[PDB]
């Protein structure tokens, strides 16, 4: 069975969206790549984000494929302390608060501007992906998400390679 789910979320004058996919450990990234491959998961990290403006940290810029940098179709703005940053069909901001500055946002990665942006974020969109891969020494992490937020858990699926996952939709006002 599909996860009965309405999909549904009202939203205000500012949206701001993390999304991410993560291990149960919440690990979502390693030596500057992510740990696994999933592709429903890119089919819907593109279909969430598509025509979107999309905030990243400049090590997330790094670690794009280097044919879709920028992510076609999407506003790329890159979050960096460097000036002189040379993010090509890019913008490079250097504050989190103009980074933010679209009506709607959503911010791909990584660990550091996740932790930074979550207090002004109205949507987590999460995929939960079934692999026991234990934190180590200089991973990227996921945010711990409190209950502050709510929303809907889907089934569990497998991919047609066989690595199990499901997609968590979370809210909050
Ligand atoms: N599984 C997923 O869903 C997912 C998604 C995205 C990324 N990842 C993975 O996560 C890892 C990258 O994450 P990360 O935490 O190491 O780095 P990050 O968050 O992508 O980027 C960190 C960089 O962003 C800049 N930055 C951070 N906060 C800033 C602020 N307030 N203002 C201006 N610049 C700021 C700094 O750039 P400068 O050093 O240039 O100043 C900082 O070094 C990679 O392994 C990636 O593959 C996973
Ligand atoms: C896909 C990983 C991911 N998943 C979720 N749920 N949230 C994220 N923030 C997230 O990271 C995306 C940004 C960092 C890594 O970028 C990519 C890594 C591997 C492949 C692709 C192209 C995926 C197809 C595609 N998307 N747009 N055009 N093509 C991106
Ligand atoms: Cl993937």
């Amino acid at each position: 069975h599909h996860h009965h789910s309405s999909g549904l979320v009202p939203r205000g004058s500012h949206m701001v969206g993390l999304i991410w996919a993560q291990a149960t450990s919440g690990v979502i990234g390693r030596g500057g790549d992510i740990p696994w491959r999933l592709p429903e998961d890119q089919a819907h990290f593109r279909e969430i984000t598509m025509g979107h403006t999309i905030v990243m940290g400049r090590r997330t810029w790094d670690s794009l494929p280097a044919k879709v940098r920028p992510l076609p179709g999407r506003r790329n703005v890159v979050l960096s302390r460097q000036a002189d940053f040379m993010a090509s069909g890019a913008e490079v901001v250097g504050s989190l608060e103009e980074a933010l500055t679209s009506p709607e946002t959503w911010v791909i990665g990584g660990g550091q501007v996740y932790a930074l942006a979550l207090p002004y974020a109205t949507r987590c969109e999460v995929t939960e992906v079934d692999i026991g891969l234990p934190r180590e020494a200089g991973d990227a992490l996921a945010p711990v998400l409190d209950e502050t937020w709510r929303g809907e858990t889907g089934e569990w699926r497998f991919s047609r390679s066989g690595l199990r996952y499901r997609l968590y939709s979370y809210h909050r006002s």
